[PDB]
């Protein structure tokens, strides 16, 4: 009976005259009545046709499916030892939960607790723990939500699950899906504290120094440090009344004793003559770096983890492959803005060629504003410490890109003329023979973090804001090598369809394109050997089916696959396959802004 309803189903059109019947209120009512003796295969079984019912809905639908939400939630709380089940029963609850009328009940009902306790029980299960992370997510826009996620410390999970060495096979939607689960849910110097509280400084600077050659998630942790540094960073003149406060103290102290020391003297109760002069009373440096220092180092940040950092994403930047990704040039220049500005890393900007940086970003994207802001803020922040380091950076391709970018600046506005003028007094005091000490004295060293544009959602339109090599690169496709179920090594060529909407591919020596998977549809794209047909490619051939090569591409149920379509396949390198994971993440990151 459940395989009937879900073939049928299979055609789209085919799901309303089964709501029609009734369909919702009979699966509430099995999902409600069962015994925790009822064999965990059959409930697999009607789960997946359940998901099969909502996959391919959008709003009516999602409302009349919500009598099943609850039901299911009782199931995923009994203690279901397994995790394929339960894997289908949070799978529901995920795209029920697209409605905003679900997602609250979702929470009204312990969800959230629920599924933190899920998520701890099966965290070896990938696929379950990133459900459960997309399950919370959603909850970041729920009232009270983020403080009952807090309660129940998810930020456990989402410290934990981010990992990443320097062999790049990352489980990329979880670590991409975790960074930006943590970005939506830090909203708050409070939340952002608790995060570094759980370990997240330490992660996160190591998945900044492993992602030299990984953008995407280059992109995401650059965007969740910019926000903790954003919440915990006092402005640059309040932490400036505090030092000088702080020095009022020693001097007005300093006097005292130096009082004391000469009454003693001079009744005779010492021996010691005080000093001609006071000694100038130094503070207590921790009490001092407290007072002066920004978020950076009210969250324990250090010397040594801030040079890895800016060197990493001095090195990022650089790739060839990444100097036109300017969302990501956006975020690396806001990371080396920040700590130029509040003189830190400064010597690592330098070494790890933050010239090369700022000349190809100025060059690449002449006149682009934030960029500019950014770029100038380095700039005048690196001339007010160092005239060396300065010289270093000041060269003939950096003013001559410095030049034409800022003429290339917008004009029309009252707002852009504003912009203009600052980066305008950027190029005039590099250009000026005077001291850069004296020349930049009257130019911003502070950051503006609306620049970094880091909490600013992509894709406000859908997949035809991808950047434009990404959509020639998209239709442009590749070649690769499938390792089909029962099969041998089979040619693949793949391709988007010039709509953006339809990851096309055709198979062998075919060059019609007939096997098709709408892009929102493609429900993860994992890196490594996660498939029995790579797996067992492996054994039999070591060297060209490795870990760095392979990949496998999951989507939606199938004549020929009725649990889920499956493409197992192998690159000639990892540069071209993390190439194709990476047009993947943006591909469906941009899917999900359309209509």
């Amino acid at each position: 009976v459940f395989k009937a309803i879900s073939n049928l189903s299979l055609y789209t059109p085919n799901i309303q005259p089964f709501l029609d019947a009734g369909i919702e209120n009979a699966y509430s009512t099995w999902l409600s009545n069962l015994s925790e003796t009822f064999p965990d295969a059959q409930l697999e079984t009607g789960c997946r046709t359940l998901v099969n019912l909502v996959m391919e809905n959008e709003e009516n639908n999602m409302r009349k499916f919500g009598v099943c939400l609850l039901p299911c939630m009782a199931v995923a709380k009994q203690g279901r030892t397994d995790t394929k089940a339960l894997l289908l029963l949070l799978d529901i609850e995920a795209s029920l939960c697209r409605l905003k009328e679900n997602a609250e009940a979702f929470a009204a009902n312990g969800g959230i607790e629920t599924t933190i306790r899920l998520i701890h029980q099966f965290d070896y299960d990938v696929g379950l723990l990133t459900l459960g992370i997309h399950l919370l997510g959603i909850q970041s826009a729920v009232k009270d939500s983020i403080q009952r996620m807090m309660d129940a410390d998810v930020f456990s999970i989402l410290v934990g699950c981010v990992e990443v060495d320097a062999e790049g096979n990352e489980v990329t939607d979880l670590v991409v899906g975790g960074l930006r689960c943590t970005r939506r849910i830090v909203r708050s110097e409070e939340l952002a504290f608790e995060y570094c509280n759980a370990g997240g400084i330490a992660t996160i600077a190591n998945v900044i120094c492993k992602s030299i050659n990984q953008p995407m998630v280059m992109l995401e942790a650059c965007r969740v440090l910019l926000g903790l540094l954003f919440y915990t960073t006092r402005s640059q003149a309040d932490r400036q009344a505090a030092v000088e406060a702080l020095h009022a103290q020693c001097q007005q102290r300093a006097e005292q004793m130096h009082a004391q020391a000469q009454a003693d003297y001079e009744a005779g109760v010492v021996s010691e003559p005080p000093p001609e002069e006071m000694e100038v009373p130094e503070p207590d440096p921790d009490e001092l770096a407290n007072a002066a220092y920004g978020g950076w180092y009210q969250m324990g940040m250090d010397e040594v983890m801030i040079d890895a950092i800016l060197q990493a994403v001095c090195a990022c930047a650089a790739v060839e492959a990444h100097a036109k990704q300017l969302r990501l040039q956006r975020v690396c220049l806001g990371l080396a803005a920040y700590f130029a500005s509040e003189q830190m890393g400064t010597s690592s900007l330098v070494g790890s060629g933050i010239e090369q940086v700022l000349t190809q970003i100025m060059t690449n994207f002449a006149g682009e504003g934030t960029t500019m802001q950014l770029s100038c803020v380095i700039i005048n922040s690196i001339a007010m410490t160092s005239g060396d380091m300065y010289e270093e950076i000041k060269t003939s391709a950096l003013l001559s890109a410095l030049k034409t970018s800022v003429g290339k600046m917008a004009t029309k506005k009252p707002e852009e003329k504003a912009l203009k003028e600052t980066c305008a007094a950027t190029l005039e005091a590099a250009s000026s023979g005077e001291d850069p000490f004296d020349a930049f004295s009257k130019t911003v060293t502070e950051l503006d973090f609306k620049f970094t544009e880091w909490n600013v959602d992509p894709y406000p339109n859908g997949v035809h804001d991808l950047p434009s090599n990404v959509k020639e690169a998209l239709r442009k496709g590749g070649k690769l090598k499938v390792f089909l179920p029962e099969k041998e090594k089979e040619e693949i060529r793949w391709r988007s369809s010039q709509d953006l909407n339809v990851f096309e591919w055709c198979m062998g020596n075919d060059q019609d394109y007939n096997n098709r998977i709408p892009i929102v549809r493609i429900r993860n794209v994992a890196k490594g050997l996660v498939h029995p047909a790579l797996k067992a490619a492996a054994k039999k051939e070591p060297r060209k089916v490795a870990a760095k090569f392979t990949m496998c591409l999951f989507g939606p149920p199938n004549d020929d696959f009725p649990e889920g379509v499956e493409l197992p396949m192998v690159a000639k390198s990892q540069k071209e396959r993390d190439a194709f994971v990476e047009m993947m993440v943006q591909w469906r990151d941009a899917a999900t802004y359309n209509f």
